[PDB]
C-alpha cells in the first residue's frame, strides 16, 4: 500500500529477461502498468506473455535505444495506447574499446532519457532509474570497461539529477556486482571462484535483489533520494 | 507462517536516539512494517516520551536509557531486551552526540564512530548466532550554513562511509548488511529557526527545492531493514535532493 | 649521486594545447623553464604566432602551430608536420541541456589527442599525458553541475586510459583547477570576489604558475609511479 | 646507555637545494619509504629531523644523514604519546628550529588500527601547527599504508585506513588553511621494500598483474612526490591526496 504504484506507467528497456525482466516484474507487482522493451519482435512478444502470466498489465514493444527514430515512434506509440511513462528504467573485452563502449552507452542513456523529460516535466513528476552493467568479463580489459562505465554511469546520474531536480523528477542509478544471470551462469569456474572470493557476503546476487532496489527508488519514500548510484554488490566494491 | 515484502514481523528493532527527529520517524516506520521497537534515548524522560509515541501508534515495544558512549550501559541495555523483547537483529544508530568551528570535526567524529562500533560490536554476537542481520547508520545532517558546517558534514560523513564498508566487510560472511543513510538538509529544529533570505540561498543549493522530511529518511531506512535489501551492502545511501557537498 | 639525478626534461619535445594565454602559456613556460622543446598550440594564425614570440620571449625553443583537436585532419597532419621538423611529442599536454554535449565534445577530443600521439610514446616507450581540468567557470547551479560533471568525466577517462597504456611506461594523470585568476575571475564584481575567496581555505585565486607547476612535476622521472591520478589545485576548496 | 639525540656531522651548492635550510621533520626515517623522504627532503635543501621508536633507530638515521651529506638530526619519537611529542618538538625548537614542514610516516583489527593512525596524525600535527602558524607557511604531508597483504583482510584494512586519512586530511586542510599551511597526503600502493623483495615469483606474478605499470614502485618514486608537495610550488595544492600506485585503484 505505502509502497503501491498503483496508476503509474513504467518503461523498462531490455526487459525480455535477467534483471530487466525482474524489474519489469517488480513493478508490476508493486501496480504499475509496465512496458518491457526488446530489440525483437519475438523479445517484445515473449515480454508480453511474461507479463500476463504474473499478471501484469502493460505490454512488450520494439525498442532500439542507439535510434532516434526508434525512441520517439515507440513513445508516440505509449502515449497514444496508454498514456507518458513517468517511471523509466534504462536496463573477452579489448582493453582499447572502453571510449565507444561508454560512449554509446552514454548516450543511449541520454537520448531516452531526454525523450521522456517532456511528459515527466508536464506531470511534475519522473524517475529515470539507470542500471548499471554486471561485474564478469575477463582480466584487465574487463575491468578497465567495468570501471569506466561505473564511473560514466556515476557522473552521468548525478548531473541529470541537478539539471531536472526543480521538476520534482529524481534520476538515480543502481550498480550491481556479480548477480547471478544467463550471461554469468556460465563463465568458466575459475573466474566465478575468484569473484565470489573478493564478496564479503559469499554469494551472487540475485536479479529479484536489483529489482527490489529499483521498485523503492521509484516509489514515494525515495522522493528525496536523487543523484545517487546505489551498489547492489555483496560489499564487493571494485573502482 | 507468513512470507511479504517488505514486512518485519518477527523481528526485534534497535533504535538509538529515538525521542525526536529522525530517529522517532525510523522508529515509526520500523513499527509501521511490523517490527517490535526499542527506541533509546540519554534520559529517563525521553525513554518514556518514545514509549508514548509507540504506545500512541500502535506499535509494540518499550523505550530504555542508553548512553552508546557506555559499555556498561551497552551491555545492560542488550541484557534487558534478550531478557524481556528477545534479541535486536535490525539496529539502527542515531545518536550523536556557542557557533560552529571547523576545529570540531575531529573529536565530534572520533567519538561518533567509537560509539558506532562499541554498539554494532555488542549487538553482532545475536546476529552472529541468528545468522542474520541489520545495521544501519544514519549520518548527521547538515550543521551549519558556512564553511565550519561544510568541513564538519564533509568529515562526519567521510568517516561514517569508510566505517560502514569496512564493517560490512567483516562482517558479510555471516548474512549481516551493514549500510549507512547520509542526509543532507532535513527538516528538523535547526533549519527551522534561520533568516529568510538564508533560507532561500540555502534551497538554492539544493536541486529538487525543499528540506527533507525525516519520513523520507526512515522510509530509506526501512527498505534496507528489509529483505530485498539483502544483497546491498556496505553502502551509504545519500537522502539529500541532490545536494552533494565533500 | 643523492645530489645529480635529472628531474629536467632537456631532451624531450612537449605539446602543449590551448598555449596562447592562461594556464596553457604557463604551462608551455615551465616545461620551456625545465628544458623540453615545446611546441604550443592555438585554433587560428594569431593565437600561434603569439605562441612563438611568448616562447621566443622567455628563451624557450620550439614552435607556435595551428591545431583545432575536434578534427582528425587537424590532429593527423599537426603531428606530421611535427614528427617532420621537431620530432616525436612524448609529453602532451591537453588544455584546449549543455553538460551533455560540453563533456561529450572534451572527451572525445582528449581521446582523439592521446590515441594519435601514443604511437610515439610507444615507439619510445615513454611518454606523459597529462590533460588540465576546466576551472570552476560560474557561480550557479549549472556552473556547478558542468563543473561537476566535466571533473567526473576527466577523471574517469583518465583512470581508464592509465590502465590502457600503462604496460608501456606511459603516465597519464589530470590536473583539476579550481579558482584560478584568469580573464574569467578578474571580471568579476570586487564584493562578489570577496565571497568566492570566503569558500576557499587558503583564501585566496590561484594563479596560473601554480597549475604548471604541477604539471611540471607530473612531467618528470620522479613523477614516474603517479598514474591515472588527478591532483586538484584547488585552495582546499572542493566541490563534487 | 642510550642516546637519543643523534647529529649527523653536516662549499658545494647544489642547483636542487631551495628549502633553504628550512627545518623539515619526518617521522618513521629508518628504513624504507620514510628513509627516502628523508634523502629527498635533504637533495633539496632542508635541514632533516627523521625519528625512529627506538635509540639505535635515530643513531642509524643520523649515519644515513652523514654518509648523504644532509644536514639535521636522528631523534627518538613515539606518536602515541603526547609526552614524548611535547618533549621531543621542544627539544627540537630549542636546538635545531620550528620544523615548518612534516611528515607522517610513522603509525575487529581495523577499527583500532585506523583509529590509532589518525589519533596520531592529529596528535602531531596540532602540535606543529603553533610554529606554521608563526611562521604563517607549512607543509604537513601524511603518509598512507602500503598494500599490506594479498587476502579480504588486507584489502579492508588498507580501503579503511586510506579512507580515513583521505578524509582527515582534507578536514585539517580546511581547518589549518587560512594561515598558508597545506595538509595533504600521498597513498602508496605496492611499494618495493624489504617484504615484496622475497615473495614467490608466482605470487610476485600474480601482484604484478593487477598493476597497469607492471612493476614495484620504488620508495624513492614515493619520496619524490613528496618532496614536490613540501615545495612552493605545490602551495595552491592542499587537502589532496595523491595515489602513487602504478595505477593500481583499490577501494
Ligand atoms: C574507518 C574509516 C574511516 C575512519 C575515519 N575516522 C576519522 N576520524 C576518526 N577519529 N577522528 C577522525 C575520520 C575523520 C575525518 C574524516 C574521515 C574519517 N574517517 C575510521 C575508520
Ligand atoms: C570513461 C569514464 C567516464 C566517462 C564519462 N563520460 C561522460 N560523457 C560521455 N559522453 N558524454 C558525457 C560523462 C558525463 C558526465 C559525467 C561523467 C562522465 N564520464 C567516459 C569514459
Amino acid at each position: 500500500q505505502s509502497m503501491s504504484l498503483q496508476g503509474k506507467v513504467a518503461l523498462v528497456t531490455g526487459a525480455s529477461r535477467g534483471i530487466g525482466q525482474a524489474i519489469a516484474l517488480e513493478l508490476g507487482r508493486l501496480g504499475a502498468v509496465v512496458i518491457g522493451t526488446a530489440t525483437s519482435a519475438s523479445g517484445a512478444e515473449k515480454i508480453a506473455e511474461t507479463l500476463k502470466a504474473n499478471g501484469v498489465e502493460g505490454a512488450g514493444l520494439v525498442l532500439d535505444v542507439s535510434s532516434d527514430e526508434s525512441v520517439a515512434a515507440t513513445l508516440e506509440h505509449i502515449q497514444q495506447h496508454l498514456g507518458q511513462p513517468l517511471i523509466v528504467v534504462n536496463n573477452r573485452m579489448k582493453d582499447d574499446e572502453w571510449f565507444d563502449v561508454v560512449n554509446t552507452n552514454l548516450n543511449s542513456l541520454y537520448r531516452l532519457s531526454k525523450a521522456v523529460l517532456r511528459g515527466m516535466t508536464k506531470a511534475r513528476w519522473g524517475r529515470i532509474i539507470n542500471i548499471g552493467s554486471v561485474v564478469g568479463a575477463m582480466g584487465n580489459a574487463g575491468q578497465t570497461n567495468y570501471a569506466a562505465a561505473k564511473a560514466g554511469l556515476e557522473g552521468f546520474t548525478r548531473a541529470l539529477a541537478r539539471e531536472v531536480g526543480s521538476r520534482a523528477i529524481t534520476v538515480n542509478a543502481v550498480a550491481p556486482g556479480f548477480i547471478d544471470t544467463d550471461m554469468t551462469r556460465e563463465l568458466p569456474e575459475a573466474q566465478r571462484e575468484a569473484l565470489l572470493g573478493q564478496i564479503p557476503l559469499g554469494r551472487l546476487g540475485q536479479a529479484e535483489e536489483i529489482a527490489k532496489v529499483v521498485g523503492f527508488l521509484a516509489s514515494d519514500g525515495a522522493a528525496y533520494v536523487t543523484g545517487a548510484t546505489v551498489p547492489v554488490n555483496g560489499g564487493m566494491y571494485m573502482s
